[PDB]
């Protein structure tokens, strides 16, 4: 549930959140989360 937060739109607004997830999820997998 950490990476969940930001999961009649802009552009850029939409794209900020989708690589907001992409950040909040490079936090954890480039330390082996995602072979855990």
């Amino acid at each position: 549930k950490s990476c969940h937060l930001e999961e009649e739109v802009s552009f850029e607004e939409k794209e900020m959140e989708k690589q907001r997830l992409l950040y909040q999820q490079s936090r954890l997998h480039t330390r082996g989360a995602a072979e855990m």
